[PDB]
């Protein structure tokens, strides 16, 4: 049974970049609903599968991807942020960034471009392509999860759904992006990056 | 050259169902940006077309549909609302509603279901199917316009993008839907409906 | 554990409308492959679900919809055809056709249009809308099944993937569509329709 | 005003890898039809744009992408093949292949996999990423063109729509893929690649 993970920090630990109201609603309501909805959908799929009901299985895909993706994306997102985040990585991750995007600053501009470029709801991602053995930026619509839909391993995700910033920044997503860089938990992004080595 | 249409009423004319802050941002920022962006995209398409650059034409489709759809959807949305709206239609529109959905109340439940059911950004619509000669409910993702993508003629649209309600109702879209019924401008929906007769 | 259903007739029974070579390849290769692939994908989804691996479940969705839909669609298709078929349906089904589409010929033109209009691979369908209690025509891309993706109950399906007609009709899909009316098993379509009333 | 390009060789010049019947139908029917359809759709878009009819412009998008992409993709495809082709590329292109994919054989396996993996109609492509300055393999659905929908520059394309191989290879697409390597015009792929450096 899937469960809602506790936030790694208090709801106001990211102020003033992302206000506590946002953090509380985003976690206790948005992520919470996805988890309960996911459990309900998985239950239905096990029944449809046991009866070999392919039509039911197909009809349940949108709900499974949306609530499942919602759980996957937010679980990673929380760890991607930290009160002591910000600045830039150091070591292998940093070297990969410069290698694949030219410079950290260039990388920031590219991931920002992908995030701001999302038309409708979605996420901007910095991922790792195991096949190519390099970093790659990608954008996903709605709650479609990065690995489940592209195969790329998620390192850093930026939620550009309006509920992730509208209460504080309104229609100006670029202001939201500019601010979030101040809280990126590079220690966690680095750990996720190294996990792809082994 | 496309232009931003004036709101048929003041920004606070729909209180308390949709607060004035929402109305001002939604109109002066969201709809406004779409119009200017549309004009810019149309300019680019005329050039690509003149040079017979099919690749450019294809690359510009997402922007044309999104900003074009944005202009189309919001232009209709404003007229779909009114300070003196609410209640239910009377005459042919009402008879069609009962005929195709059983009862006005049933119709309200169905269009609400379609609107609340949107995963991600989108719109709920009550449209007219000229081919079948009857009413039909449909949901569209992001800014995809109803007639341009489904052929159905738009009668009543419900914006379920989070920017349309988050500041007032937060994550609870159902509360937003319940409230919007109080401001539906049935006079305009009826006019749009009759225009399909001729 | 899904199995390939025996065809209701001999591979050359639909001659000369759909030749024996196509019938044999379509059943023994295309449909058979979807069946084998479906059993494999379902087994993997069983493992994913039991492990609570949401990423794997999501990654399996395209294969499940593609191969499962393949099994669903062709199973119905075989029963929708007959060597002693053709002509027109009678009783209630025919009444509905005239009611919902105007006449039998208008219905044919509409289903043909939807079928010839498919860009890429897909299917044309005559389905029943349980919510609206009336007939409805629809087109589905690739192997996306009617009920699983639209909620509509399938009554008559027309496979417009190129393997359904190329060997005999080459690029002229309209010729295939004209010929298939000669083998439509209205007895079966009627059963599916009446099974909707109950 | 777009025109159908003459084939660079005789219809039976690619025998026995791709037979003459397929080559003739593919060029004179499939590609020719896309050209005619494209000119028609572009003319309608010219009228829509001049009128400021955003709904019509949006409604024309599927036809424009489908027929325009058809023109783009096949035009490149013809030049990607040759009767005296086959073997392997040399110089820089070959260097990049080993660099980006490991070896020529690994590249072949990867392009083949992407091509055989297309569910429904589509294309497998070897393209150049100008942003990352490296080779990249990608698959496109139906006639969606590489550059117009992915920004990648097309170097080598493989049509996996069933009309590209069914008459000769029937359902065994892998056999088609194996055979096509014998007629790849590496001279042309090289030109497209070098044209990316400048
Ligand atoms: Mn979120
Ligand atoms: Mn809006
Ligand atoms: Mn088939
Ligand atoms: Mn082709």
């Amino acid at each position: 049974k899937h469960s809602l993970p506790d936030l790694p920090y208090d709801y106001g630990a990211l102020e003033p970049h992302i206000n506590a109201q946002i953090m509380q609603l985003h976690h206790s309501k948005h992520h919470a609903a996805a988890v309960n909805n996911l459990n309900v959908t998985e239950e239905k799929y096990q029944e449809a599968l046991a009866k070999g009901d392919v039509t039911a299985q197909i009809a349940l895909q949108p709900a499974l991807k949306f609530n499942g993706g919602g759980h996957i994306n937010h679980s990673i997102f929380w760890t991607n942020l930290s009160p002591n985040g910000g600045g830039e990585p150091k070591g292998e991750l940093l070297e990969a960034i410069k290698r694949d995007f030219g410079s950290f600053d260039k990388f920031k501009e590219k991931l920002t471009a992908a995030s701001v470029g999302v038309q409708g709801s979605g996420w901007g991602w910095l991922g790792f392509n195991k096949e190519r053995g390099h970093l790659q930026i990608a954008a996903c619509p709605n709650q479609d999860p990065l690995q489940g839909t592209t195969g790329l391993i998620p390192l850093l995700g930026i939620d550009v759904w309006e509920h992730a910033y509208y209460l504080q920044y309104k229609n100006v997503r670029p202001d939201y992006l500019k601010a979030i860089w101040n809280v990126i938990n590079w220690e966690n992004v680095t750990e996720r990056y190294m996990a792809c080595k082994k």
